């Protein structure tokens, strides 16, 4: 897998964001995770966390997996990195997302994310409190 450049257009919520990629505005949905919706418990905090992580970054990158790159809603499916740190893994590690939506052929970072989830759960963080 390869990291590709993108720039932030706008924060949306815990697991979606508007980025510019190859010079086109796209909504990205983060692979392998599920954040609560904004109206649900920990939704606000998931949104804030994702927002902060990407607004503070100097360099956003997106990494596509081996499978489909866009979902049925036209959202880009990627791992997102903020100054080299994966946003998908960070949300899970903080108990602000669950590992989810693990489809065959787009699951390269499954086990990395599951390890983060086990550690968030041990610590009783947020969703696991
Ligand atoms: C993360 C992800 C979601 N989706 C689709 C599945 C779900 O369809 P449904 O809309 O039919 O429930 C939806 C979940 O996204 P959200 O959690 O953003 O709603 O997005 C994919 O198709 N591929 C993916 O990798
Ligand atoms: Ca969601």
């Amino acid at each position: 897998l390869h990291k590709e450049p993108a720039t932030l257009i706008k924060a949306i919520d815990g697991d979606t964001v508007k980025l510019m990629y190859k010079g086109q505005p796209m909504t990205f949905r983060l692979l392998l995770v599920d954040t609560p919706e904004f109206n649900e418990k920990y939704g606000p905090e998931a949104s804030a966390f994702h927002k902060k992580m990407v607004e503070n970054a100097k360099k956003i990158e997106v990494e596509f997996d081996k499978g489909q790159r866009t979902d049925k809603y036209g959202r880009g499916l990627a791992y997102e990195y903020a100054d080299g740190k994966m946003v998908n893994e960070a949300l899970v590690r903080q108990g602000l997302a669950k590992v989810a939506y693990v489809y065959k052929g787009n699951n390269t970072h499954e086990q990395l994310l599951r390890k983060a989830e086990a550690q968030a759960k041990k610590e009783k963080l947020n969703i696991w409190s």
